[PDB]
This record gives structure tokens, C-alpha cells and sequence, in this order.
């Protein structure tokens, strides 16, 4: 993403 991550199920 920017600096972290969120593109995944749950
Ligand atoms: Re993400």
C-alpha cells in the first residue's frame, strides 16, 4: 500500500 499493507482476504 504505503508503508503497511492491507491487500489480502481478511
Ligand atoms: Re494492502
Amino acid at each position: 500500500c504505503e508503508h503497511x499493507r492491507w491487500c489480502k482476504p481478511v
